[PDB]
């Protein structure tokens, strides 16, 4: 269970988008983590994503590993298409 998302947001993946994601994966008990700059941070880490400082024109690798790992990856996906944080 995992999917590569494209980062094309203007602000990037800072705290604002890190709070929208931590809320989605939060409902899922699966351990979904994002990948950026060779650093895998837990999707439930708003302060940990700030250290990455993602911006527009970048790539990220997500991977759900737990019980409903498949339900979590598609959950954050529809959230990225609702506002337009990545595809």
């Amino acid at each position: 269970a995992q999917k590569t998302f494209k980062v094309t947001a203007d602000s990037g993946i800072h705290a604002r988008p890190a709070t929208v994601l931590v809320q989605t994966a939060s409902k899922y008990d699966a351990d979904v983590n994002l990948e950026y700059n060779g650093k895998t941070v837990n999707l439930k880490s708003i302060m940990g994503v700030v250290s990455l400082g993602i911006a527009k024109g970048a790539e990220i690798t997500i991977s759900a590993s737990g019980a409903d790992e498949n339900d979590a990856l598609n959950a954050l996906e529809e959230t990225m298409k609702s506002e337009g944080l990545g595809e």
